[PDB]
């Protein structure tokens, strides 16, 4: 008696190599309710059977085939509840396979399927899409990672690249993927599963520092035809130690959201699009980005990994987009993660360590070092043990020790969970201003090797400490730091997009600035003696906190407490 | 110390320390073993003091001496004292992180501190997380150490921070002291008494047998062979 | 003349990947002539079966006791010629054994005269392996879903040694989601063997073989450890500390809780007798010449086949069917640290 | 005090020094010039003696007065070092004879050669 329908137009998307397209849906129900909704399904052949929730990460709607995204029937057609007629405009990204649209009654908790649409598809569902750059194993190597629907028996993947308007060459790609049974638990292994296609990585070697390059993604089909992406471009990184103005953006916890306003699983990153927007707007003056964990919050609704790669593509296809792993990438009980949280929704790190490349020796461990001119970054993995005696602690010490501070003065430590200092309500309620055991072993290393700034995500706000060691400020300036500061500055920058976290009602001795809002940091190294940190809000891109460090090499070499090398009395 | 640098304390009083300047020692009383730390010297892993503490905790035969008590002046465990919380801590900086390895491995039953001038009791706890949810009548393997601030002996009272943590079961902003009574090898009583009237205002009991001490807990599970 | 090869997969690549492993093949004159150290009557058969099946073999590991020249140096050329139809087209990865290296007073851990004065020199020159130090002859190598860690049993392997440190680094550096199949290779038996000569000295291994290393095999979940040296074939249950950790004989599923140990020293040299003991952990024995083929079908399915050199046919086998989460699950003495915090 | 005297090109690439690189088949060429990276792109052109030549990039480093920790380096003895460039000549054939030249491509499009 609903005699319902739903129909999509157009049914062929992405002509002229486009990989995003607007679709218009129109639908009807003879017995409308305010809780009627539309789901987007890809593949188009979905199961509308109920698969009841089995843990806190399996969420409504409880369908055996998780939709890509969904929206209430009355979203833009505000008379729907009276007329039973509506329409939606949705912006679809190409992520292989095809699409169906379905109309449901009963809300997200008790849905009943009443109509299914015609199928729609991109012209080439398998097209190479969403490249992301990452620094490689050496300063003069950059990696291009992308997704296609072509396996190695379907096509030979490659990148064609060279200096802008110069000679181009082809270089191979390694091809990796993962399957449902690679996922450790639900929803990733069950209702949230979606075939990720094939992830290809090319290594663009022997780069000239500072030079402009172009690249294209290719797949040589075994029938002899080659399928090509559009042209992309990038500027090669500096030689390590090079004097030039160098700009780095850092934040955690950005996640994803639908530009078309649609709902989706784990749709709790309301600042996500604003942060993405501000970085895109300022991209001419951003050289490299670090997203320090809590990447997309797919949490086992696997389809969102493609969404995320598409969201960041205007950034990551032109500047390196360096990731760290956080709890929503990795944590799962009984999987060797240090934290036994269900926060990865069964992913147990697999999508994060496959969708993105970092120059880690062991991509499962996800700790690594990388350079950008005057900066050295050491990236930790807070979902594995970091304490003294661990493999990770040994790595961190080696990373901090290997940097020549005359050439690379700016030494930055990055981690997802807060290993330093945070006034987050959730920490303070467990009697801590850090993860338990966060700082006690590692501060030995931060102090011995004079880490300048340590930055964290995970707490969804911004906070900055004084230069500090052992809970005590080592310098009393609020903004204009000069010389040997005698401690590391710690910064929480987990305000990238995910729902804001409240501060505890304590103002510590060491907490200089707090913002309960969405935002991110930009570091600018002007020269070997002068560094600027700026905190910008995502709502307007404007600066709300900042400091400078002005100091010379001799200041780095000078003794500080617990940072004073051995001497001989001899001459 | 106003210039004393330990000299009167280490001369006016005797304790069975190997080195009276270091002022850490072990002592027994029937079913109790006490390990006394010196919080004015370094206690962290790698230190002479940490080596002593491990040796003390390891040497006790828990069948014969079930009640294993750790004592220290500054708070190495957990405290909601305003002065700690203002520096972003619920302990001395670096207080618990190395030592909790030892408290947990050797199943210290109760760890007690002075220095903060009040009384506070935690749940059985490890790594900031309660390991047992009972407030008073503890039975069997508790899976963590109970920490108690008992620095309310006389010196001017210290205010608590305006935070009620997950682990803080009882607080008293007043003067008082603890009495431990071991009734037998399976039953221990803690009482907190106020100094104003000598009456009991907080208490708990532990009822457990030797096999409960021997049972594995998190970070307290000896090696095994598969062989027979 | 022109030669050819197919380049290896990208590490972690999903494709069907085939590996042959054996020890102790040696050499022999196909013209029936006699020569020094002519005690490898299975050599030509093993070589023949590999050449016959070469289309479906991607890489070979010959785990020590290569030619048994034993100082009659002319035979190194002989051996390179014998294996050329294999080694000129697929990688032919070597390990060093006692007949390559041992000589008293030369810093070899075993003081046997078994190298006939070579003291490793021909082996470490005639063949290349990607060892940091080719004299030490331990190294790591990959083939798609497989990681191999190759030990040198003629140098000390115990905890505290340079070699042990290397082994731990090799086992720790592999991403087991991408490369599930972790294989440990060594010449002398460091694991388990019912060889008569071991049992006579009161052992089912080299003395000190397994005790330190089993900590690493278990911590890092080595799937299969394979040895030469004993001239026969023997397969154990998944095992740790002399005790079977899984009761299956063929269809291994999930977390096995121990490493499978395989002796595959039947490549050609004169067969070795088993002791008259059938231990709790010894699933299969073959007193004959033969070799193993591993086939990785996908990231969750591995096949081991033992084939005789006489006919190339399969006489023992097993499968492992398990997912990434089974590698990550705790086993005894394989359980990472945790925090109680969230 | 006398009249001033100058080289025709004070900024010319000078005084290369070779050093073995990070692998047996890599050698480094380090030289000094007066051209910073915004003035010219530095490189080395090299190859087998009388064979084919290719260009390879250089990393460019320098230091300034306040990099010096004390006197006289930081004071009376200070003299601007110009720019120090290093190229990495890779995939060498052992024992083979090679030639090299130092280069700076000015952003006006002219190349200055050693
Ligand atoms: C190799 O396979 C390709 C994938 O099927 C072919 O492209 C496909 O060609 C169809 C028309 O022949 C067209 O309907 C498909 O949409 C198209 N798919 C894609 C991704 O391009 C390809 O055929 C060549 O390209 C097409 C578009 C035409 O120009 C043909 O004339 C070409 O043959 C196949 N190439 C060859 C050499 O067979
Ligand atoms: C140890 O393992 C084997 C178990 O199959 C035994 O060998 C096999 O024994 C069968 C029945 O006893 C017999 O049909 C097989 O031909 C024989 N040999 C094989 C499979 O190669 C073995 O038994 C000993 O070995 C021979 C000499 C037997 O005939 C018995 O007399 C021996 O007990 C087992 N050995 C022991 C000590 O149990
Ligand atoms: C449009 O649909 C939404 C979603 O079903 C309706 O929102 C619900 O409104 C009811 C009544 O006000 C509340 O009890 C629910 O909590 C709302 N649910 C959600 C998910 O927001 C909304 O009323 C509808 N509006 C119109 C004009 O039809
Ligand atoms: C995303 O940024 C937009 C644009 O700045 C925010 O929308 C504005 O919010 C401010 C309050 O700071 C209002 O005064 C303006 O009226 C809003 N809109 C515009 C178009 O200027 C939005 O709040 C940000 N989203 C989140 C979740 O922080
Ligand atoms: C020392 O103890 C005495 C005796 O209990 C306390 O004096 C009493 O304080 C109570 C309040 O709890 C009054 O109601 C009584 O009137 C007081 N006196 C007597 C003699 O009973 C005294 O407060 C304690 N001193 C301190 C500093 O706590
Ligand atoms: C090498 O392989 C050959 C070929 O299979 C083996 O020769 C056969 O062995 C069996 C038993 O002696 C006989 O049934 C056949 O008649 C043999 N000869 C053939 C088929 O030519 C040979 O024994 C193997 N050599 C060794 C040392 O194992
Ligand atoms: C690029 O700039 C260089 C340097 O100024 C030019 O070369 C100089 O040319 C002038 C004549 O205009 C001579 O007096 C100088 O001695 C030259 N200097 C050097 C170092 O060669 C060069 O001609 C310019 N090229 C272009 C295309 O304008
Ligand atoms: C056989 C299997 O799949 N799993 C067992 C598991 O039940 C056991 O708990 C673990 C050791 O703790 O060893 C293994
Ligand atoms: C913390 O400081 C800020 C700025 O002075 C203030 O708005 C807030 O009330 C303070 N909180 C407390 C508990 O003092
Ligand atoms: C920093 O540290 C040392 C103590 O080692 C102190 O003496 C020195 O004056 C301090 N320098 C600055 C710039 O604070
Ligand atoms: C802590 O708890 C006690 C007892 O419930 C109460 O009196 C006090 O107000 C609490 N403080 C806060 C900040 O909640
Ligand atoms: C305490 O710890 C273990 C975990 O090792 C748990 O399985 C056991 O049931 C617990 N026992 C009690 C009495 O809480
Ligand atoms: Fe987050
Ligand atoms: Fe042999
Ligand atoms: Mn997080
Ligand atoms: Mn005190
Ligand atoms: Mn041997």
């Amino acid at each position: 008696d609903e005699h319902a329908y739903i129909k999509a137009t157009p049914n062929v998307l992405g002509f002229e190599g486009h990989y995003t397209e607007w679709v218009t849906l129109q639908y009807s129900n003879n017995k409308p309710s305010i809780d009627d909704w539309i789901g987007v399904f890809s593949p188009a052949n979905f199961s509308a059977s109920t698969c009841p929730g089995e843990n806190k990460m399996t969420n409504p709607p409880f369908l055996c085939s998780a939709p890509i995204k969904f929206q209430y029937a009355n979203f833009s057609s505000h008379s729907y509840k009276d007329t039973g007629k509506g329409s939606l405009k949705l912006q679809l990204i190409n992520q292989r396979s095809d699409f169906s649209f379905a109309l449901f009654t009963g809300g997200l908790t008790n849905p009943k399927l009443i109509a299914v649409s015609n199928k729609v598809s991109f012209v080439n569902p398998n097209a190479p899409v969403y490249p992301r750059l990452a620094q490689g194993k050496t300063w003069d190597e950059i990696t291009v990672t992308w997704t296609s629907g072509y396996d190695i028996n379907d096509a030979e993947p490659f990148v064609e690249w060279g200096p802008k308007e110069g000679n181009l060459v082809k270089t191979p790609a390694g091809t990796l993927t993962f399957d449902r049974n690679t996922m450790c638990g639900a929803p990733a292994r069950t209702v949230g599963w979606r075939d990720p296609g094939y992830i290809h990585t090319s290594f663009l070697k022997e780069l000239w520092p500072n030079r402009e390059y172009t690249y294209k993604l290719g797949h040589r089909l075994f029938n002899g035809t080659t399928i090509w992406s559009k042209e992309y471009h990038f500027k090669a990184s500096p030689y390590p130690g090079q004097s030039s103005v160098q700009r780095v953006v850092i934040f955690g916890d950005m996640g994803k959201a639908e530009a078309d306003g649609s709902n989706e699983y784990n749709n709790f990153q309301p600042g996500s699009l604003n942060t993405t927007k501000q970085i895109i707007q300022d991209l001419e003056d951003i050289d490299i980005v670090f997203h320090i964990g809590d990447l997309c919050y797919a949490n086992g609704y696997i389809s969102q990994w493609d969404q995320f790669t598409a969201q960041i593509e205007p950034i990551a296809s032109t500047v390196p987009y360096m990731t760290a792993s956080g709890n929503h990438e990795r944590d799962w009980p009984g999987t060797g993660s240090f934290y036994g949280n269900l926060d990865s929704g069964g992913e147990c790190g697999v999508p994060a360590q496959t969708m993105f490349f970092v120059p880690a020796e062991n991509r499962e461990k996800f700790w690594y070092s990388t350079d950008y001119g005057m900066f050295r970054f050491c990236i930790a993995h807070t979902e594995l043990d970091w304490r003294k005696g661990t493999e990770q602690y040994e790595f961190i010490e080696k990373c901090l020790a290997s940097v020549d501070r005359q050439k690379q003065p700016w030494l930055i430590f990055l981690a997802h969970r807060v290993l330093g200092y945070s006034s987050a309500g959730f920490y303070v309620q467990e009697g801590s201003f850090e993860e338990p055991m966060g700082r006690e072993d590692l501060q030995h290393l931060w102090q011995k090797y004079k880490v300048d700034i340590a930055m964290y995500g995970h707490v969804h706000n911004y906070e900055r400490t004084c230069p500090i060691y052992q809970n005590v400020c080592t310098n009393k300036e609020k903004h204009n730091y000069k010389g040997n500061l005698n401690g590391t500055i710690h910064v929480v920058v987990g305000g990238g997009g995910a729902s804001l976290a409240e501060f505890a009602p304590i103002n510590t001795t060491w907490s200089i600035f707090k913002d309960h809002d969405f935002g991110f940091v930009k570091l600018t190294a002007f020269d070997h003696s002068n560094l600027l940190l700026e905190y910008r809000k995502s709502s307007d891109g404007q600066v709300y906190d900042s400091f400078t460090i002005s100091r010379d090499y001799r200041d780095i070499l000078a003794c500080s407490v617990d940072s004073c090398p051995t001497t001989t009395l001899a001459s």
